[PDB]
């Protein structure tokens, strides 16, 4: 039920996409060793994902989200970087997707950084990189991520250098507390809290 609008690059959708995955870029603490070398990228593509199916399974519940929390079910527009990005956008997220050794727990994990996403295109801590090359840092391959719309509800902070959420909430922060330039992460327990709005196609850049 899935199909794909390519956005052009004078679309203002275009652009306020590019734009947040490019803002979003930082220097990790790897040095490159999981996402490769780079300051920015090449955005090749960026697509529309669209179905009816996985829309209403996500509107439902955000409705019972917000309705646990005052009306307020707490969306943000979040990364994700996954092997399984193909699946994603044709059967939705599921228990499948959840990053079982993650640092809060069995949770589907979503990023701030568009960076800290990219180290996860090819797998837990970049895999053995490009598929052609088995370059973590290749910088010819087409990468891909998804830029999703996700419920947070009310999040259990957690400050810091599939399963179910702490009881009375409905995702974990993962607020960092040592980088002082790395954005927060997020992890939701329930696949149908989470829509994969926008497919991003591109390259990472070598700088000069
Ligand atoms: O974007 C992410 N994708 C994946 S896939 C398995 C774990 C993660 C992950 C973990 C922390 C922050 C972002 C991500
Ligand atoms: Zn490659």
């Amino acid at each position: 039920g899935t199909i794909l609008i390519d956005l052009s690059p004078d679309d203002k959708e275009f652009q306020s996409v590019e734009e947040e995955m490019q803002s979003t870029v930082r220097e990790h603490r790897d040095g490159g060793h999981a996402g490769g070398i780079f300051n920015r990228y090449n955005i090749l593509k960026i697509q529309k994902v669209c179905n009816k199916k996985l829309w209403e399974r996500y509107t439902h519940r955000r409705k019972e989200v917000s309705e646990e929390n005052h009306n307020h079910a707490n969306e943000r527009m979040l990364f994700h970087g996954s092997p399984f990005v193909n699946a994603i956008i044709h059967k939705g997220f599921d228990e499948r997707h959840a990053y079982i050794g993650g640092m809060f727990g069995a949770g589907i994990y979503f990023a701030e950084n568009s960076s800290k996403s990219n180290q996860y295109v090819y797998g837990i801590g970049g895999g053995t990189g490009c598929p052609v090359h088995k370059d973590r840092s290749c910088y010819i391959c087409h990468r891909q991520l998804l830029f999703c719309r996700v419920t947070l509800g009310k999040s259990f902070l957690q400050f810091s250098a599939m399963a179910h959420s702490p009881p009375g909430h409905h995702s974990v922060t993962g607020r960092p507390s040592v980088n002082g330039l790395a954005l927060a992460e997020y992890v939701i327990y329930r696949g149908e809290q989470a829509y994969p709005e926008y497919l991003i196609t591109y390259q990472i850049m070598r700088p000069e």
